[PDB]
């Protein structure tokens, strides 16, 4: 089987790198194409920032939020890795759409928190997950503490299958308006943080958009979509590799991309 090669090659990577690799690839109706440790819990890390943006776009779609509404803040909003937030600090605000674009494309933590403040915290993010049929994914904390990733801790976790299905719902399942869906897809394609991760392992002619994540305890994640042979797919990759370097974890997720490629093209 090509399915067996996919399984075997991922398990080889796991043994060779002392890693656990969660993958779920689903079609646009959320039907399973391939997986590995599908229903296993992993820390979301910054991968939730994509669903957060989707939540914000739904609020705009539903007329409970305005894209250009100015969200004011002072220096307390600045936390580790807040590159855009720090730039806009002097001006005293970012807009909803500015913060969202920074959350998704730069993984900006301060911008993420700025939005969380506005939409009702981790509890509202979780509510959104439930609202779109995701009974698994949960946000419990803001950044940066949500990135702790303590083994056995259910807080701030998802499974590959749950998140792949959330991605498919958001992009293909009619969760957002056509306009909002296209905007989030363009943001994901133009993401600035994923050049060395999943899309490094996909062929150059594939259309791919994604959102990365990094946590404590060696987590390196990448979730999003790709279009291959003119078919659309949603994908969630979650990896943990405590003994690898940061660059080696990027290389691992890229390798997982290569393993996906060979299955798809098989």
């Amino acid at each position: 089987s090509e399915k067996l090669t996919f399984k075997t090659d991922l398990e080889k990577l796991e043994r060779e790198k002392a890693a656990q690799i969660g993958v779920a690839i689903v079609d646009p109706q959320g039907e399973i194409v391939a997986g590995h440790r599908m229903a296993q819990r992993f820390a979301m890390c910054s991968t939730f920032k994509f669903p957060l943006a989707a939540l914000v776009f739904e609020r705009i779609d539903s007329g409970t939020e305005r894209g250009d509404r100015k969200l004011s803040y002072g220096p307390d909003m600045i936390v580790e890795w807040s590159p855009a937030t720090e730039r806009f600090l002097a001006s005293g605000h970012m807009t909803v759409l500015e913060a969202a674009q920074a959350a998704v494309q730069l993984s900006d933590n301060g911008a993420t928190n700025l939005l969380l403040r506005e939409i009702g915290g981790p509890a509202a993010m979780t509510q959104y997950f439930r609202k779109i049929g995701d009974s698994v994914s949960r946000l419990d904390r803001k950044e940066p503490e949500m990135s702790d990733n303590t083994p056995g801790d259910l807080r701030d976790t998802t499974t590959p299958i749950a998140m792949a299905r959330t991605v498919a719902k958001v992009l293909y399942g009619g969760a957002l308006t056509s306009t909002s869906t296209h905007t989030i897809e363009r943001w994901l394609i133009g993401n600035q943080t994923g050049d060395a991760t999943l899309r490094a392992g996909f062929p150059k002619d594939w259309v791919v958009g994604e959102k990365t994540g990094t946590c404590a305890n060696g987590a390196r994640n990448d979730i999003g979509f790709f279009k291959a042979q003119e078919r659309d797919y949603a994908v969630a990759v979650y990896t943990t590799a405590p003994k690898l370097s940061a660059v080696e974890r990027d290389e691992l997720v890229a390798s997982v991309g290569q393993v996906i490629t060979q299955l798809i093209l098989s």
